[PDB]
DNA sequence: AAAAAGACTT
DNA sequence: GGAAAAATTTTT
DNA sequence: AAAAATTTTTCCAAGTCTTTTT
């Protein structure tokens, strides 16, 4: 049938939903224990673990051909949180991990991996199959007279926090959520779920201004997560809609903007000087607005509001341009950003007053923040906050390019490279960068020589042209006059297969060190994908898969080759 | 306000 | 949503 | 077949920003 909400009268403000009803979350699968001939050794002497430590040990085992394993923070924390889940006796034996010998569990585990990709195809499908009837169980929610997807309805399975970077909490235990953790969020009219065997849910509540079905704390930051529903369904997508939408609402003021923060470094107040220089990041150079987070609890990585005098050095005259600005931090998931910039006059001056009198350690940008920045935001422009200068420069700047990438003289797939290196063009600037995967990109070898095998058959379909040709000077009739025919569609097709092979070849290269997902899926507006789409009639399914198919549901039927952002 | 929370992004 | 796995696929 | 390159689910957190409590 398909539920097309797009067209529907929106949704009050308030109300999220008047009907809710899930078969709740799917637990994470039992510990499964370890044999008795895999054995746990300690100062050389075996072993028997109890059922919780011998858990936690597992969780260390798995990991061990890693190289976090080793520092200081993973083991401290590990060791601690190791020390707890153990029985009286066990804390009194087993006093350092140091002397602990896990090989013979991460063997059985390695083991264990290699036996299951030697399984059977009859074992693989009855795997395969009651894995789809969970996800027609637990996998779909009623929302509002339809059925709607569930993005994560399994709960995390305990283990070892690592994080991104360097965590102070780092291995530390990822405690086990029962069900008693679990807060229940459905309608009154709604059949409330039943809790396993013998157990109880912690709360079950009917809250309509929000949009999740299940929630709970975890035990690391204390942060509270979600099961929330799957992109394709409205409460995701009517939100992700007017987002875009509040990026337009910027362009029509955008330049108003941008030539009024540009007085502002001219202003008497120091404050208001501040807010300017910030809000010009943001802009043009692509920072994300720095929130003030607890130290000791995250990784030491920081935004624009929160920069700090050591993350930023000023230069004169760098290689030949004048009033350069040398950027090196760490930003979001601790990626960095290495940016050597021209800037303004009144800029480059600037920075020195903030700079003035002030320790390496201190914050660049005092008398400032996400919140105070925001403020000043929505008094420019109503619904403007700072990730909206991210979404906006991201989506312009990809309408730009593919009006500058897309010749109408070209085939399909030359069109895709296009697409392809606009999306480039993006990521380079919101920040996507990317590690070069380990050992992989020498198969760059074997991507070569499939271009250079087609030079191999074009250096036959060449000189197949040229005996048909050479032939037409002895006997020239209708025979001969076919032989140039047939002998010059095949150039011209093999030549079209080199073509597809060059191009997708250039897109890997340039492509190695940046990532097109986060753009594409959360900062360029899809109805400017679809519009180029429609008008160089290439076809949907070439650039979106079946999942961003489903979750931009509504740019692929509302918009038309004319669509301008 | 000004932390501390809770809800959605990315 | 990127990085690692697993369910598929193309080269061997 | 059986090693190997490409493709799609399943692991894992870290931000931005609004809404409470203190
Ligand atoms: O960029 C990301 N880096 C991440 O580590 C990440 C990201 C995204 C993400 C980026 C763009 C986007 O559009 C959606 C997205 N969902 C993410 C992550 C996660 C992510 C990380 C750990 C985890 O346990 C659940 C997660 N979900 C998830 O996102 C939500 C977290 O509450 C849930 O819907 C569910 O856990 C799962 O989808």
């Amino acid at each position: 049938q398909k539920w097309k909400w797009w067209e529907e009268e929106r949704y009050p403000e308030g109300i999220k939903w008047k009907f809710l009803e899930h078969k709740g979350p799917v637990f994470a699968p039992p510990y499964e224990p370890l044999p008795e001939n895999v054995k746990f050794y300690y100062d050389g002497k075996v072993m028997k673990l109890s059922p919780k430590a011998e858990e936690v040990a597992t969780f260390f085992a798995k990991m061990l051909d890693h190289e976090y394993t080793t520092k200081e923070i993973f083991r401290k924390n590990f060791f601690k949180d190791w020390r707890k889940e153990m029985t009286n006796e066990e804390k009194n034996i087993i006093t350092n991990l140091s002397k602990c010998d896990f090989t013979q569990m991460s063997q059985y585990f390695k083991a264990q991996t290699e036996a299951r990709k030697q399984m059977s195809k009859e074992e693989k499908l009855k795997i395969k199959e009651e894995n789809e009837k969970l996800l027609k169980e637990y996998g779909f929610c009623i929302m509002d007279n339809h059925k709607e997807r569930i993005a994560n309805f399994k709960i995390e399975p305990p283990g070892l926090f690592r994080g991104r970077g360097n965590h102070p909490k780092m291995g530390m235990l990822k405690r086990r959520i029962m069900p008693e953790d679990i807060i229940i969020n459905c309608s009154k009219d709604a059949k409330v779920p039943s809790p396993p065997p013998g157990h109880k849910w912690k709360e079950v509540r009917h809250d309509n201004k929000v949009t999740w079905l299940v929630s709970w704390t975890e035990n690391i930051q204390g942060s509270i997560k979600y099961i929330m529903l799957n992109p394709s369904s409205r409460i995701k997508g009517e939100k992700d809609w007017q987002k875009y939408e509040t990026a337009r609402r910027l362009k029509k003021c955008v330049d108003k903007i941008r030539n009024q923060y540009r007085e502002d470094w001219k202003s008497k107040e120091m404050k208001v000087r501040q807010r300017a220089v910030a809000l010009y990041f943001i802009d043009k150079l692509a920072l994300r607005a720095g929130n003030e987070k607890e130290e000791g609890e995250t990784a030491d990585t920081v935004g624009c509001c929160s920069l700090r005098v050591e993350h930023i050095n000023l230069h004169p005259e760098l290689d030949g341009q004048e009033y350069v600005v040398e950027f090196d931090f760490l930003g979001k998931d601790s990626i960095r950003y290495y940016n050597k910039v021209p800037v303004e006059k009144r800029v480059f001056k600037n920075l020195q007053l903030f700079m003035e009198n002030k320790q390496p350690e201190d914050d660049l940008f005092d008398r400032l923040n996400t919140g105070i920045l925001n403020k000043h935001l929505q008094d420019l422009m109503e619904g403007l906050t700072a990730k909206v200068f991210r979404t906006y420069n991201a989506s312009i700047t990809l309408q730009q390019q593919l009006k500058e990438l897309t010749a109408p003289d070209e085939n399909i797939p030359a069109k895709i490279l296009s697409y392809n290196r606009a999306n480039r063009a993006v990521a380079i600037l919101c920040n996507h960068q990317r590690a070069p995967p380990k050992t992989f990109e020498k198969s760059m070898m074997n991507l070569q020589t499939k271009i250079d095998a087609k030079k191999e058959q074009l250096a036959d379909a060449r000189r197949d042209l040229k005996s048909a040709k050479a032939d037409a000077k002895v006997m020239k009739d209708a025979k001969t006059k076919k032989v140039v025919e047939s002998k010059k569609k095949a150039v011209q097709r093999l030549e079209e297969q080199l073509m597809k092979l060059e191009v997708q070849a250039t897109d890997r290269e340039e492509n190695k060190q940046i990532a097109l997902g986060t753009s594409k899926l959360s900062y360029l507006d899809p109805r400017i994908t679809v519009a180029w789409c429609k008008k160089w009639g290439v076809p949907i399914e070439k650039i979106y898969n079946k999942t961003q198919r489903e979750k931009f549901a509504w740019a692929i039927d509302m918009a038309d080759e004319d669509y301008e952002f």
